[PDB]
């Protein structure tokens, strides 16, 4: 809240302080398509710009798509992934790339949807349980992430940020070369932009 934000030990700060140097925001919405695409395209790139301590991942889950017609899918799968980033960070980061499968995300405009014990479960697969089943079950977060596009001021997804900058993205290579104009050549850039061609 507003953002998990997902660092590992390695993250690289501005000197004198605990900050990162680059700070990449991505804002979502789990039942956005083209969000599932980015994700699983994106995806492996940025965990490993964050296992290498290039930039710190932050992840602001927006209700934007939400409807009575999706039973109010959007915001609790939103809801569910401040649940478990309440749990751990690690979990969050599995459950946050799970919902973008293939074999999970439902087709905007369909009839089926996740309900909040298939969340429920989809947490527990990511290795949480802990206080999520009640942070779920009582929509504990609902009226934030119902809020979120207001707060940020983000209209569409997928959007992103790099340091607070609107980031027009292509190529996951191209946000390494722009994490690396940044940050420099940190170790394990470069091999970053080898996860980011395969």
């Amino acid at each position: 809240g507003d953002a998990v934000r997902v660092t590992s030990s390695k993250l690289v700060t501005q000197p004198g302080t605990s900050n990162p140097k680059a700070v990449v925001s991505f804002y979502e919405d789990f039942l956005c398509p083209a969000c599932g695409i980015f994700e699983r395209g994106f995806g492996p790139t940025v965990s490993k710009l964050v296992d290498i301590g290039a930039v710190a991942a932050d992840y602001t889950m927006v209700a934007i798509l939400d409807s009575a017609s999706n039973q109010h899918y959007s915001s609790r799968a939103a809801a569910a992934a401040y649940c478990v980033a309440d749990e751990s960070i690690e979990a969050f980061r599995r459950f946050h790339a799970a919902m973008f499968s293939k074999d999970i995300q439902p087709a905007e405009l369909g009839k089926d949807f996740p309900d909040n014990a298939r969340l429920i479960e989809l947490a527990r697969e990511a290795g949480v349980v802990g206080k999520v089943p009640d942070c779920i079950n009582s929509g504990k977060y609902i009226e934030k992430v119902d809020g979120l596009a207001a707060a940020v001021n983000v209209h569409a997804t997928p959007t992103v940020r790099v340091n607070g900058t609107e980031y027009e993205w292509s190529t996951p290579a191209a946000m390494v070369a722009k994490i690396k104009e940044i940050v420099g050549d940190v170790p394990g850039i470069d091999s970053a932009a080898a996860t980011a061609t395969s």
